C-alpha cells in the first residue's frame, strides 16, 4: 500500500521587549505561570502608577492565598527577586534599586497575555 509521512514545526514572534521572567516561570506551567504572574503585575501596578510617592514603595500581601500558592511556587519567588522586589514577612517592599522602566517593559507582556489567555471575547 501507499506509505507516507511527514512533520512539522513553529517559528516564534510575539515578545516586545524580551521576557526571561515568562520563559522561567513557563518551566513550571502556562496558567500557573499566567496566574501566579497577574499578583506580581498588580503589585507592579501601584509603584508604576505612583513611582514618586514613597508611601506606595510597600506591598501588602497577608492574605493566606498568598502562602499557599505563591510562595512555595516555583518562578514567583525568583520573578520577583530577580525583577527587583524584597520578600518579606507579612508584605514585599520594593527596593529602591529597582527599575521602573523595565518592570513596565516586562509587565506589558502579562499584561497583554492576560486577556489572550481569556479568550471570552471582551477586555479589561
Amino acid at each position: 500500500g501507499p506509505l507516507g509521512s511527514m512533520a512539522s514545526a513553529t517559528l516564534g514572534s510575539s515578545s516586545s521587549s524580551a521576557s526571561p521572567a515568562v520563559a522561567e516561570l513557563c518551566q513550571n506551567t502556562p496558567e500557573t505561570f499566567l496566574e501566579a504572574s497577574k499578583l506580581l503585575l498588580t503589585y507592579a501596578d501601584n509603584i508604576l502608577r505612583n513611582p514618586s510617592d514613597e508611601k506606595y514603595r510597600s506591598i501588602r500581601i497577608g492574605n493566606t492565598a498568598f502562602s499557599t500558592r505563591l510562595l512555595p511556587v516555583r518562578g514567583a519567588v525568583e520573578c520577583l527577586f530577580e525583577m527587583g522586589f524584597e520578600e518579606g514577612e507579612t508584605h514585599l517592599i520594593f527596593p529602591k534599586k529597582a527599575s521602573v522602566e523595565q518592570l513596565q517593559k516586562i509587565r506589558d507582556l502579562i499584561a497583554i497575555e492576560r486577556s489572550s489567555r481569556l479568550d471570552g471575547s471582551s477586555k479589561k
